[PDB]
């Protein structure tokens, strides 16, 4: 159903968003570490 | 309403997801460029 899908999607979108956030931090971390020396 | 929200959220989540994707690529691009020399 439409609703059932709306909820399901949100769950999948929420998890994916959390990952990108964490992954993005780690990436910027290693990159910022090299900039220093 | 619930539905109205479900749709709205999706739109916002879709856009944010597209950004992270592109931004992630650019980041890995500059990082991969340095790895080479």
């Amino acid at each position: 159903e439409k609703t059932n899908l709306e909820i399901i999607i949100l769950v999948g979108t929420a998890v994916i968003a959390m990952f990108f956030w964490l992954l993005l931090v780690i990436i910027l971390r290693t990159v910022k570490r090299a900039n220093g020396g």
